[PDB]
Order: C-alpha cells, then structure tokens, then sequence
C-alpha cells in the first residue's frame, strides 16, 4: 500500500501510459512491476474516471489476464503506481523479432497455445461487459502460459468494421490478424500509407501462412480474417475446434 513496502530493481521500459519498472515486495520477496503513472496534470474528472477504470480492472482474475495486485499513490511526486504481476518471458512482439531477425519460424505448438489461451482471456472480458490487441501486450510467463495485457503508427490490425462504420467478432479480427503475424512473421496487411493499408483491408486478401503450418491452423485464423463479422467464429466456436486440445491451456 506503501512504495516503501518495495524495491525497485530497474526499468523494463517506458512509453504509452509512464514508465514500467520491476519490482519486488520487501515482505515475501515477490517479484512484480508497476507502472508508474503522473496524475497531477489530469482533471479530477479524468482521475475519476481513471479510477472506476482501475476499480473494474481490480475486479478481473483469470489465468490468461495479467494479474493485477495493488495502487500505490506519492502526493510528493504526484506518481500513482500501479502494482501488476511480472511475466518472465516478455512481449510476443519481441518474439516476432527474434524470429525475424533470426528467420526461424514459430513452431505450431505456440500458436495454438496463444490462440487457446488469448481465446479464453477474450471470452473473460467479453462477460464483463476500439482496442489495443496486438503483440506488444501479449506476455508470457515461466511456464508457457499466455497472459493478455492492457499516433504515428499504422493500424495493422483495425478492422473494416471500425473502418467503415465494433463487436466481439472484431476482437476476433484482431486476434485473427495478430496469430498470422505469429504465423508468417509479419502482419496480413502491409502498406505504407494508411489509405493503401484500409483499400488493401477492404478487399481482405492475404497470403496464406507459411506452408510449414497446417491447413486447420490456416484456415481458422482465416476464418478470424473473414470480411463479414458474422462469418468470423465466436470464442466459443473457436475452442470447439479440433486444433485445440488440453496441454494448450495455462498451467501453474
Ligand atoms: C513492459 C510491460 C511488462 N513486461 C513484463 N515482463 C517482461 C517484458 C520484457 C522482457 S524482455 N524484452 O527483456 O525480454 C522481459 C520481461 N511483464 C509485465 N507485466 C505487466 N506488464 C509487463
Ligand atoms: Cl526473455
Ligand atoms: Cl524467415
Ligand atoms: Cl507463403
């Protein structure tokens, strides 16, 4: 409840919200981060808002959801610090990069475990009812479980729903778009202007994933890319699926 209750150990990075530092619990010794954000300059109405935000994000515990633990508040550094748990094995999207940089492709194994276990995050959320779905908040633990995490760039994964005029099968889009990046090592949907990039969304086609990666693999995460939502499977039609088996779940 204290910031002196902890240590940090170092920054892991910054960017997006403020800056993300590894941490550990004097207590127990536990190993967390927090994110360490600068209220001082929001409104009260914004800090209002912000904390029914965090309140509702208190209220989710799923093994595929980035635990969240404790809010830390310094008056002297006008710092709010959030307290989350710590995933060892970091982002997916600095797994594409290795992958890229090293040409060796992901083994089918992994995608299934991410889309498995992502699968099961998303109906999470779903009943506790525009998003940020994509590699760098995608995290992984010690033992292989997949944990989902909360502008100049373009927007690779945005559907032609939210393009043209958004529901859980646009979730399902995204998902879809981020395990063919997982799949081929790059997104589905490349340009460099953002008008080629939404012509090129429009029209939905894609190469297929590396032959290396199965036909059922395939065509699920095409199905997750189909142009109409209502033809994209639901969470629950997405776990039916043969491909998906038991040692693809989270595991303690
Ligand atoms: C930065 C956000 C974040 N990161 C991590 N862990 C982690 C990240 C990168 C690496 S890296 N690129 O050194 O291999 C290693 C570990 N856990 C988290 N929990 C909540 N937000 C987390
Ligand atoms: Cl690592
Ligand atoms: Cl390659
Ligand atoms: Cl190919």
């Amino acid at each position: 409840s204290r910031a002196e209750d902890y240590e940090v150990l170092y920054t892991i990075g910054t960017g997006s919200y403020g800056r993300c530092q590894k941490i550990r619990r004097k207590s127990d010794g536990k190993i967390l981060v927090w994110k360490e954000l600068d209220y001082g300059s929001m409104t009260e109405a914004e800090k209002q808002m912000l904390v029914s935000e965090v309140n509702l994000l208190r209220e989710l515990k799923h093994p595929n959801i980035v635990r969240y633990y404790d809010r830390i508040i310094d008056r002297t550094n006008t710092t709010l610090y959030i307290v989350m748990e710590y995933c060892e094995g970091g982002d997916l999207a600095s797994v594409i990069t290795k992958g890229t940089k090293e040409r060796q492709y992901l083994d089918e194994e992994f995608v299934l475990r991410v889309m498995t276990q992502l699968t099961l995050a998303l109906k999470e959320c779903h009943r506790r009812s525009h998003r940020d779905l994509k590699p760098a908040n995608v995290f992984l633990d010690g033992k292989q479980n997949v944990k989902l995490g909360d502008f100049v760039g373009t927007p690779y994964y945005m559907s032609p729903e939210q393009m043209n005029r958004y529901n859980e099968k646009s979730d399902i889009w995204s998902l879809g778009c981020l395990l063919y990046e997982l799949c081929a090592l790059m997104p589905p949907f490349t340009a460099f202007s953002q008008k080629e990039l939404a012509g090129k969304i429009r029209e939905g086609k894609f190469r297929r994933i590396p032959y290396r990666y199965s036909d059922e693999l395939n065509e699920i995460i095409t199905r997750m890319l189909n142009l109409k939502d209502y033809h994209r499977p639901s969470v629950e039609e997405i776990l039916e699926n043969p491909l998906i088996l038991e040692h693809h779940h989270h595991h303690h």
